[PDB]
């Protein structure tokens, strides 16, 4: 799925995920969020299963974005964890964890959880 | 916290996380899990906030492991999302999402969620 | 939203959630899952915000199902946490945690996480 | 575990959970949080597996709190999902989802996720 994954993907929020999949399992690219304390592109990296099961199963993958770039710093990181499902309407179906840096006293409220679905259109 | 983060960390399961923090926000290294469908080391990559708040707050970070290496392939990926808290007993406090590749019919049961706390000892 | 919430709801898996909302914040009813180790109806209970904000915001709510009834026992419980959004196409948008009873050694893999969207049709 | 569960439990934040376990799987009680937009006690309800496995496994359970009482309304609900582990130092080990009522535009940031461990002392 190196070919399948590589490219430009869009989620339900209107965010844009630009990724390259390496033959060795790497994911590199940029993320631009349509929401939150974010502007322009941010580095991302991740990993995917470069030899998935041949049985109909999706391809596991994940990636991280730390919310610092030359424009802003939102003192946070999101990780998406999910699977790529190939075919006529290819999708990446993810769940994510967004942890902000907090004091000890606020750690209980440090982590948001949600779900993003990415499509090629 | 490039110095703070860089090195060998151990969680409550007895897993070993070996990371280098780059000046530019990169995280690279290897993960070896004490549990699950896993043996030996697996590549990991991630990101962290290289200019955290100076107010007492932790440092946001995350990383991914796809569960494929030369020994096995568990057709899955974990993402940890959390924060580094520096000082006498430094910690990385994380929550994680483990997504397995599944068919459409099994997607509902694709994703495990838990929490790992990493220490230097 | 006592009137709004009360009734029969269906999710994207084809599961059926039958609830009564009490004036005092109670949720009582039955759940029947279309997937998993489940058959027929199972008791559920929960709570919702009986005096929500008047600003356009959704109405917070949650409920639990333990997966035991007269037919089976799957030694697990799901909690859904989410919000009711009223209007022409009313929805309940949830995220859920399914914890199985496990030994200590398997606790790391005890908890599934997903997301369900319920509609009146 | 009706006897095991029933009573007063305390988490790592200093919150107090007072529960009765019914023979039929019910959980009823009150929760008082040490943190957040909360004061005094709030109703809770939930469910647990009243006939757990005899193999060493924990007992699955969950409960909800909507954050409305006579003192305040934080327009939110938490669900804890977890397991009771009996014996010399009994514990309830949970993960939780806290959903706030939000507008559509803020739904992405509606849900916090964390983990609480409850003890009898
Ligand atoms: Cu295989
Ligand atoms: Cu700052
Ligand atoms: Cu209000
Ligand atoms: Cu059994």
């Amino acid at each position: 799925d190196e070919a399948g994954i590589t490219g430009t993907w869009y989620n339900q929020l209107g965010s844009t995920f630009i990724v390259t999949a390496g033959a060795d399992g790497a994911l590199t690219g940029t993320y631009e969020s349509a929401v939150g304390n974010a502007e322009s592109r941010y580095v991302l990296t991740g990993r995917y299963d470069s030899a998935p099961a041949t049985d109909g199963s999706g391809t596991a993958l994940g990636w991280t974005v730390a919310w610092k770039n030359n424009y802003r710093n939102a003192h946070s990181a999101t990780t998406w964890s999910g699977q790529y499902v190939g075919g006529a309407e290819a999708r990446i179906n993810t769940q994510w964890l967004l942890t902000s840096g907090t004091t000890e006293a606020n750690a209980w409220k440090s982590t948001l959880v949600g779900h993003d679905t990415f499509t090629k259109v």
